[PDB]
């Protein structure tokens, strides 16, 4: 297996650099008084699509010859990616075809049916999503564009901590959502080039501690599609560029709880005034939980998404 | 009446440099190809305690010579110049007592005795503010800092403007909030200075027009405390200052419907991913429902604040 560099998710910031947005960086005073440190939020859910995805899907269809854009994409999705494809695609006049779970946020579908995608929808808790992409593709002649476990696509979610260490330096610690770990994968690479030192956190929800499991193990661990708000993170098991390289350049895999996600979606909305969907509160409801580590220090917090059905956010937010 | 002029609001931008954060810009793909226009946003939400307030108070307490900050200031605000002065005044070391309506959200009334404020409340429906402010101040020898009828308060809110033209230069039209009128009369002189052609709009709400009542009519016009979910725009007139330089620099005062104000809130979190106050909803409220009149135009859009009650804001969210 030929693993994905610093030099391809260098070289993912120029094919994006079109169309992807800097997404800024927030700071807040309550968090650097109550933390004793100093934290900075790269906000991707102000990235175009409302995701980190629109990097690592424009890098890969990016890379696409004149006869494979013709042919047309094939994509399987939690719904991100299935916006971020669907958008990219259609910029780039490309067809596109995703599968989506039954039970996906109405929001991420409905983006993805607009930006021109034909959605076509899997059982999330039972239903084999890859064999239907296999199937699917083979049986029309499309490319599979993977939602993480795919070199370029990979590479291209680097670039949001890229350009959040381009912008305020080294970091002492970052977090990082992590679902099936092509976030996580691509700033680790990143990291590992502009702050070697720095110590990279994945972390999952709780119920889908797969890779958790997987980075203390050695090997990949299966699990059942897990049960938790964090849609986005329902992975069953880790990619294997993925794993290979969160195996490597990976400090540790943290979890939290959906109530943890809760209080700090609340947290967002509160005092940063900014809406993250239950999946991209993971990085820092985790920091929150270690607080105590992060005395004296300068720490990255990835916010990964801000996409929700208003309907849903409001109920969180009651909570 | 001796009123400040754009130079003042450049003096205020040095004042401020210290403390103040220079929020970033934000634009909507849906927006832009919604409006067949360029939209900028200048969010004040994410200024220091989530309001464009902080710039005023600033610049305002900064002014105060050694025996005045000793004395101690006082100020009347529905929450936003409560908190913004409460900081300011702690940073400063200056002692600060402030009068707030009983109904105000809770969250600001909450901030501004967290940042050291001491409060005192009034029935914002029948009670005179003002006049509460003359005789306290009087009694105990406080320095009054008003919420937007003073020089110094209504230049620094200009900066907010300011930042806006230097960052993104002229605009066909710019849409502002309108409670007491610091914040226009400031953004209506940065206006006039980076971009003299500018069409500059006042936004208040429907049972709140007594700012359009007094530009259409050419004084000012007293109405009872209106009802409305904009409470930082409940004011029963405008400031002697402001209106000066209102009737002079701006093209126009608009009204929206608290209906208009919700849907509008709703936009914001699910499109941009921000969270914006009601009062803060004004602005883009109005655009939008002129968007024929923005065709092929670059529109600027003041994002005033965030600060609402969780609980509130989930509720709007809800409808
Ligand atoms: C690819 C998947 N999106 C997931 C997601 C993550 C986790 O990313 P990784 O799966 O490990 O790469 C974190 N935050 C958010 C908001 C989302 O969507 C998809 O959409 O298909
Ligand atoms: C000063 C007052 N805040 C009001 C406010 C406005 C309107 O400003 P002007 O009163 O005309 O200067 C617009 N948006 C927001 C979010 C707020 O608070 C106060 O807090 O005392
Ligand atoms: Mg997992
Ligand atoms: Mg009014």
């Amino acid at each position: 297996l030929v693993l994905p560099t610093y030099d391809d998710v260098a070289s993912a910031s120029e094919r994006i650099k079109k169309f992807a947005n800097k997404t800024p960086v927030l700071t807040s005073s309550t968090v650097n008084k109550e933390f004793v440190a100093e934290v900075f939020f790269k906000c991707e859910n102000f990235q175009k699509m409302g995701a980190f995805k629109f990097r690592g899907a424009l890098n890969a269809l990016s890379q696409l010859n004149e006869a494979q854009r013709k042919a047309g994409v094939l994509t399987f999705s939690s719904g991100n990616h299935a916006q971020a494809i669907a958008l990219s695609a259609k910029i780039l006049g490309i067809p596109a075809k995703i599968i989506m779970p039954l039970d996906a946020p109405e929001a991420k579908v409905a983006a993805t049916k607009g930006y021109g995608g034909q959605v076509i929808m899997y059982d999330r808790y039972k239903d084999d999503r890859e064999k239907m992409a296999k199937e699917i593709s083979e049986r029309e002649g499309l490319t599979i564009i993977p939602p993480y476990d795919h070199p370029h696509v990979l590479a291209g979610q680097g670039t949001a901590a890229k350009e959040l260490f381009e912008e305020v330096g080294p970091l002492d610690a970052l977090f990082v959502c992590l679902g099936g770990g092509g976030l996580l994968s691509g700033s680790a690479l990143a990291a590992r080039h502009f702050a070697p030192n720095c110590e990279v956190y994945g972390v999952e929800p709780e119920a889908g501690n797969d890779g958790q499991q997987s980075f203390r193990k050695g090997s990949i661990v299966h699990i059942d599609t897990p049960k938790t708000i964090a849609d986005g993170a329902q992975t069953q098991h880790l990619g294997n560029y993925t794993f290979s390289i969160i195996k490597e350049k990976v400090d540790d895999i943290l979890t939290v709880s959906d109530e943890e996600l809760i209080d700090c979606l609340k947290f967002y909305a509160a005092r940063m005034k900014i809406v993250v969907e239950p999946t991209g509160c993971l990085s820092f409801a985790a920091a929150r939980a270690m607080k105590e580590k992060l005395k004296n220090k300068r720490i990255g917090i990835i916010i990964s998404g801000g996409n929700v059905d208003i309907e849903r956010y409001a109920h969180f937010l009651s909570q």
